[PDB]
């Protein structure tokens, strides 16, 4: 029973020096595996990682669960709630979550059951301080000592351009100056080489104004450059926990790991429906091509029975497998996509504003079967939300919700509170937005902007970025420059010896399970605003990133175009909206005061 | 991909003309069914109707979940509540859900498993227009178009007496007039006539006064009448939908319906114990004659033992089929009822006040094994209901709280949040009383009047309406006239080519099961204040319909006759209530000022 | 259909005397069981016992739940919330589910499957009176009457020291002269003698002026005291219980009883594995002693099979009765536990201060596997919580969360509302330190405190206690005197004849489950600030309880040296910490003002 410690030097030469600091040994002993993570030994994160004693065979994918318990302490602070004990999750902590989950849930090897829960607190903070990339290497240090089979440890860092340096693990006062804000976790591999497996970026609302005073705008080649400057801070940190976990010498306990099916199935098969299933997926209509599958399913479950029976979880699995292949290789052979589009192809477009009578703004934007209605609200600043977390953020002026109803694939379920996906979704078509907002003194507006996913099938979240641009255009919002995005996917292929790549524009929902790379991006015809990366690969040749990046400008411009032709400049703001700038019962008017249906002279 | 549209045109004379527009192709395209509904294209409702892929046979019955949901930004306001966005739904919302269910789960086809849900959003409020009955025919609208076998399309509408003419859809500003506020619900049969289906009415703040000025009070007569004027709106509604639905031309899907039980069972059940199961029915005591019907269960359950093996789940359905036939049978041949009483016999009665120490007012109101307690609390103005929903109402003087606790009827059961049930019975017995209540004026006080069922067999929401005025004018309200409830039933039987129709009074729960229609009415002695109904029929005789409403209103006027026994007019106030009309220390009364315990001179 | 009643009658001398009387008969007559408990016909409790029809065999544990509806009505006041209705149950609440469990469910007779539920209903409330001990008595009424299986009835009472004597029932007027407050339940055994089941206590805020001022300081042997003063209130109680039981004669119904095993099964196992079980578990180490027990369990369920199919529910069970037998026969004869520690040993401890970075004040404290980290927050009073419950506290100046996170034991499960658990030992030690309390003027700040239960296996309330106190003082909170806890065990096995007793120090959870008696203490050097207990016994001797209670201090004030090692006086209040004593603009100071970093001045 003794402690172990590590450190992670982060060098930020002329911005100064700072530590992650790592420990194990003292807090949270009966966890598989805990580790406390501090940042100058200052900001502290908890992290302790469970398995369950047996493995939950009885399901189809790997159960994790990440939680991120804020307590208000960390900043000195009694909870401002009635109840004054800190409750429902932040938005901070529910994203938090979703950076630890990304790169984290892919890393455990395949087969595994047992459920896994990691659960990090945020116990001590330096108001100057970011503690979700914190909590990121918290949770991968506690999963590595927990011996579960997972490809750790994972490192997880952010880099801001500032003042054309990318700086590690910012500061609140130094991102004052940052032109992009990027989240990147990644593992180190055998030969030494850090491969990227989680990206999570944004542009500032200080950009376009750090930009027109000298700066460099963040374009593909600025952001795939800040990709670069993360990988050494990426390696120092696993270096850091690899050392940790080598110091404890924790065991590696007996976690079985399952097998979708057993070799003589898939054989079976494939010799039973190969040509057929083949045949199958070159339909391109959707209805028409799911006749024939439906069919080959027969054709196949009916040679391979009863020959296998109760081998039926087998044959299934086995069955996406196969056409998983198939599909993957034709898409690299004869470069067609299952729905018929080329790799560059985008779906049927269609974007209009003054969808919705009386709302303050509206627009509906449709890419394929993706339909994203968009609905703006504008209100006095009194409006504006009020925040009270481990944030230095305390107000929000603009403010997205994004709702994904289940009518929207087609499907029952529960209508209620919002679930992880959508705050993850609305928080990236959220900051897509926020650089080229108005300032508060320009535009004396509380904003909201609703995003309804009416229709899903091929990133809701990038059309939502579509709508918004054109929704808040079209209630008057004086744009800096409109927003729009696209969700990029790519195969990966060794072809005989040799490695093959391809890049796919617009990707559908199933060509996010048949690719090795998921990215989507967003920004204005200069420059990117968001971007979301995630991927297991070793890693990709820099040409091949910088071209899938550029196929995916290509698309991000043309969609530009359409929706610049249903709306190019705000439009008159609506008269049901207010007008902004005792007396207030003569002048009829609430006090910067406006409170006016749009008279009050 | 085309859209569709078509229109209902509400003719109001000399009130105007308005128009509910029906549209579906363009919005929310992967549910089975979709559709929008407007009015006067101003006010607007999306619903979505989807279906589960395989049918949910596990139930014993339809699985169906009507869900509204209310967007502020229709009404072009940020949502008021800390986390600026709309989350537990209104009363409101919960009440249109129920408007909604009401008439579509009978509606479809006996034997449908498939889980069924529908999903109306409010996107457009015009602030002088009521949403509900416009989101009942978007519900309809997407269901028809869904393929679903029910017998669509429903009508919805809202009729109100204002000025001596029912207003079809009448606004805010109309109903200031209304005497009578009325919601319909109904299809159009085979023949062209309209089958009334739901209805949910009321009197309104108003009623009184505009009598007194002239007047017609809304009496048997007038509320008949209501639902004459209802019908040709209903048909135009019908029209419009089957046209939408025509030019839509959708698929009617493959949807199984499955039987509660085969011929055979029941032929073989019958035979088996039919005499016996006949005469086990004739015994009026509860506890005795369950005696020998859990007997004439094994005679039975012998017999068609082990003939029937895994036929469980049909001999039960086909028990109830019977018992059903049986005791209807009964009703319209003996004229005798399950528990022994006569078709217009009040179960026994019981009724008395102060039932509680302490409390500002309480009354016990007993009617069968139906026990309803009412509490009364008394508190300043700055206590009343805040609320900010897409209503015009933002205050609630008056607030009725209806609890049902699972012992109330002997069992186990969460307790916690209130149920759809109980916000609808406690919405229904607020509006019975809200009639008579004297004004904010007169009468200076918050009013919270609190229902607890504790026994339950037999609408405690009509025990709870009495129990309100008891505990009321208990409290020292000065109600401008006491209102008292009842529940029928009505058989409808057809004896060898003619039709038998046969009203009971006060029903047991079971005898909402073995009935036709349902219906409750609640009222001072002059007219009633609120109305309830439910049915399948084709339609009833108008001298029918007549004529169960008067029984209706005899049993009305003998229980408020054992009310008045209890108590006649207010008590004094209790002394615990405050007495309304820097200072607030040396007077001890909060500042209209009074927070006096009484004294404060 | 009577009205029956019962009256308890309380004598407090000089301080007068006030009833307890029950009523059945009239309210809630569907409920299995149902009584009304009025405390001076004023304050009114209505409670109703249900019970589910058929058994619930697929449960290992006894179904019990009970819940306490407050109703605000009950204090003339309508609810506060935002949605004027009482939601979720306050601190009061749960605190009395737990008071009305704990007796409640080990008193029904071992084998019962069927699910229980009991709902009391506060329905009216003098101010001055406090309802949870009226509530307990309510429980058992209902329940007694339910005609279910269980060692009725059940009598609860509040007895406080107040000027020398045991109050039963005091008022909180009273409640301002007590130096002990003291809730005890218990029955009457066959012989007349009571049984007490049950004891939750405490210390006051007024304890340390009163003994200054004369009052004798409550130690063990004034507790014990108090205890006995409770019996005679106690059998006062179960007595009306019992008549008013009498007089309903309501019927016993058929409620079935299940075996955990059968004898043979016993018999087969014993024989099979009982002398190496026996030797298994003498192997101290705990990781080291599971290695033989999860063999000798194959040794067993080897030679048991298949001889014994389908039998394995049966033979776990016998497998436990048997572990369980021989651990609690080993105690008494060699004097050694399970884990190798002699009756009177303390498992090794460890104690911190300035365990977390930047926090006012924080404390580590560890005893065993149990680990605690307590943290410490000062904010203005301005923070401290408000309530509006039937409770006159209107306002909390300290407050105390506890946490009991899954990993704390190694597993996974639900992070979020604490449950029932953690309010009941978050309130245990909250009442523990409050007696010891600065007084608002001397300490002007809101304190919260929190318990992070990191490590658990043997009370972390108490572990709680002593964590609370070093954090306290480590945040400069000026306490009148440290407090410590222990949790104790008591072996009672009657071995030829005559009944041995065996008190053991510092239990381990699995000591818990061994035993028959569970006691937790805390409090300074000099008194007991907080006392909990639960038995079954019929009783113990006067010399057994004082020497374990004897044991208890002597083990509390080890502890106390060891903290005191840590922190003895409270330390310089951290810098992050507020400093209490237009403007607030130029002094940089909130206005009693303070609202300073430190400096202003």
């Amino acid at each position: 029973n003794e402690t172990h410690y590590a450190e992670a030097v982060i060098d930020n030469g002329a911005f100064g020096t700072r530590t992650i600091r790592f420990e194990t040994g003292r807090l949270a002993r009966q966890a598989a595996g805990s580790a406390v993570a501090y940042l100058d030994d200052d900001t502290m994160v908890l992290s302790a990682t469970t398995a369950s004693k047996n493995p939950k065979d009885q399901l189809d994918f790997f159960p994790l669960t990440v939680d991120v318990e804020e307590r208000m302490y960390a900043a000195g602070k009694i909870p401002g709630s009635f109840f004054r004990r800190e409750g429902r999750p932040s938005e901070d902590a529910i994203l938090t979550c979703r950076l630890i989950d990304r790169p984290l849930r892919p890393s455990f090897k395949k087969g595994l059951r047992n459920e896994i829960q990691v659960v990090a607190t945020i116990m001590a903070l330096n108001p100057d301080h970011l503690y979700d990339v914190v909590a990121i290497n918290a949770a991968s240090a506690s999963t590595q000592l927990a011996g579960l089979p997972f490809s750790g440890p994972i490192g997880g860092v952010r880099v801001a351009l500032i003042r054309g340096q990318w700086v590690a693990f910012p500061t609140h006062t130094e991102l004052e100056d940052a032109v992009f804000d990027m989240v990147v976790a990644g593992r180190v591999l055998e030969d030494g080489d850090v491969a990227i497996m989680m990206v999570e970026a944004e542009a500032t609302e200080k950009t376009i104004q750090l930009v027109k005073d000298g700066a460099e705008a963040p374009t593909e080649e600025v952001v795939a450059a800040g990709l670069d400057a993360a990988k050494p801070f990426i390696k120092v940190l696993c270096k850091a926990q690899a050392d940790l976990a080598a110091k404890a010498a924790k065991p590696t306990g007996e976690f079985p790991v399952f097998l979708d099916y057993q070799d003589d199935v898939l054989e079976a098969l494939s010799a039973a429906v190969r040509p057929e299933l083949s045949a199958a997926l070159t339909i391109a209509g959707k209805q028409d091509r799911e006749a024939e599958l439906d069919r080959v399913k027969a054709l196949a479950a009916e040679k391979l029975l009863p020959e296998f029976e109760g081998r039926e979880k087998e044959i299934s699995a086995a069955y996406r497998a196969l056409t998983k292949s198939l599909v993957r290789e034709r898409v690299i052979a004869e470069k067609k996509r299952i729905d018929g589009r080329g790799v560059t192809d985008i779906r049927t477009l269609a974007a209009e504003v003054e969808a919705i009578p009386r709302v303050h703004g509206s627009a509906l934007f449709e890419r394929g079967e993706t339909q994203i209605l968009g609905v703006t609200t504008l209100n006095m600043l009194r409006m504006e939300q009020q925040l009270d977390t481990l944030s230095p953020v305390t107000r929000k002026r603009y403010m997205h919700n994004y709702n994904f109803p289940p009518y929207s694939v087609g499907e029952t379920g529960r209508v209620g509170s919002p679930k992880r996906r959508e705050i993850g979704h609305g928080a990236l078509a959220e900051r897509a937005i926020v650089p080229v907002l108005p300032t508060r003194e320009e535009f004396p507006y509380a904003i909201r902007q609703v995003s309804e996913a009416l229709g899903s099938n091929g990133s809701t979240s990038m059309g939502s970025v579509c709508a918004s641009t054109m929704s808040l255009l079209n209630a008057g919002v004086p744009l800096k420059a409109p927003v729009a995005g696209i969700a990029m996917g790519l195969i990966s292929q060794e072809i005989n010896g040799e490695t093959h790549y391809v890049a796919l524009t617009d990707i559908l929902g199933a060509e996010d399970a048949f690719g090795d790379m998921d990215f989507k991006v967003a920004g204005t015809k200069e420059f990117v605003t968001a971007l979301q990366l995630d991927t297991k690969l070793d890693g990709i040749p820099a040409s091949v990133l910088a071209a899938a990046l550029k196929q995916a400008r290509d698309a991000r411009l043309h969609i530009l175009d359409v929706m610049m032709e249903a709306i190019d400049t705000p439009d008159e703001m609506s008269p049901n909206a207010p007008r902004i700038i005792q007396i207030q019962e003569d002048t009829g008017a609430e006090i910067y005061i406006g409170a006016a249906d749009g008279p009050a002279a």
